């Protein structure tokens, strides 16, 4: 691919909403601010930007909601949580159990309960777009939740696995499917569309020289981070 | 209305997704980074932040929208934009003219068009919710279009009249609506559900002791912009 390198050094970048985030291996926290990396309060080792918001968690597997000009806590744990979805949170806490947060709950603060729904299946990475979500086992095999809307979260509520092994994956806004696996590799998933959610299937890509760590996709960009912490900007 | 004052001056803010955005009287764009109003580059006369994005115009009417890193302009021409709503852009044009744009269109880059939608009528401010979107007309009457979709943006295509008198009006992610009329006075719409999208009434509430300019909530907290210019920042009671 034909990529532009772009200064700083991050384990994770998501990018949603027009928005771009990450981390980096000291937790701090980045926002792409007039095509700078700018670093802004608050220690996470993941954060995700997209429909739902501007959520993190941090190394005690807290989750933090950007709101109002600073980061606020909201209830339960989870080491990885995502916000693609159509303005549902979702995640995975450190038994690899997997939940989600419906628009309607997302949306009510202050909150005297957060209802989170727990989903049927162990994922250590769970990322949420427009009609589905996509997740990745401990041992790399890949799942997609059909069905999913902004008040069932939770979706059909049956997992299916689509052939393949990836590490983390990330679902975009308009659908699109990326994923690196355990060897550095990059992968998109081919001829995913609301009439067929699973796609068809997955495409080799080259952004980075030496492998890839992290990618997220939004509004025809492909972001990645390389397995030396640098950061690559594809425009597709 | 608890409030304290946040130091800076805007002509308008909107608030949104956990964000808080405005721009000044310059045209100066702001962003509300730490509990501090951050400038960005643009020039924009309205600034949006909600579920469908970080939208804009500026003095000329073009639209821009921030993704991956900057401003980018999209087609079409409004004088007002919102982003509230779910995935899908709205506002009005300089002939009071009513737009949408569909979840799917919002999400397609690149895109050698931006299909607007036109909804039949006139408003001068229109902002969207989770389930409905309200507006106002030049003559400051306001009107609710009930049962806007992602894909449907457009809604029941029959908008319904309020009764009272507002110069804008915002809609937030958890439904609520609050307003601004021409004389400074801010009023929230009660009884606004799901079950009963119209609401009941409107209450009247002061932020500002120099009069209301401009008003937007989100997340428990309600921005006003004063007649001065000047931000408070409010939790409700
Ligand atoms: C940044 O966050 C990571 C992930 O939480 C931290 O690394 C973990 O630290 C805990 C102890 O606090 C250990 O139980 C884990 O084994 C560590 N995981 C990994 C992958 O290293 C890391 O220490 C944090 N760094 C800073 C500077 O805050
Ligand atoms: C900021 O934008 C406003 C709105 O476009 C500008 O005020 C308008 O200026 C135009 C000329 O470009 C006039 O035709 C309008 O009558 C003005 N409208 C209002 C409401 O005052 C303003 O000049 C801009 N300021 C800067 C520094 O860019
Ligand atoms: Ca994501
Ligand atoms: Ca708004």
């Amino acid at each position: 691919l034909d990529c532009t390198v772009i200064d700083g050094n991050l384990k994770q970048i998501d990018a949603g909403s027009g928005s771009v985030v990450g981390v980096n291996n000291l937790n701090e926290t980045f926002v792409l601010i007039d095509n700078v990396f700018t670093k802004i309060s608050g220690s996470l080792k993941h954060f995700s930007v997209g429909p739902a918001g501007q959520l993190g968690v941090n190394t005690a597997n807290n989750i933090f909601k950007y709101q109002s000009g600073g980061f606020v806590q909201l209830a339960g744990l989870l080491k990885q949580v995502d916000a693609g979805g159509d303005q549902i949170i979702a995640g995975v806490n450190m038994y690899d159990d997997i939940y989600c947060l419906n628009m309607d709950a997302n949306n009510k603060w202050p909150s005297s309960n957060t209802p989170w729904v727990q989903l049927n299946g162990k994922l250590k990475y769970y990322s949420c777009g427009p009609y589905s979500c996509w997740g990745v086992n401990s041992n790399d095999q890949i799942f997609i939740m059909k069905d999913v809307s902004s008040n069932v979260c939770s979706g059909s509520g049956s997992f299916i696995n689509i052939p393949g092994l990836l590490s983390m994956i990330e679902v975009a806004t308009d659908g699109s499917v990326f994923g690196v696996n355990s060897q550095g590799n990059l992968y998109q998933r081919t001829g995913v569309t609301r009439s067929k959610p699973d796609g068809t299937d997955w495409i080799s890509m080259v952004a980075c020289p030496n492998g890839h760590k992290h990618v997220s996709f939004d509004l025809g960009v492909l972001w990645l981070v390389c397995v030396d912490g640098s950061i690559r900007k594809c425009i597709l």
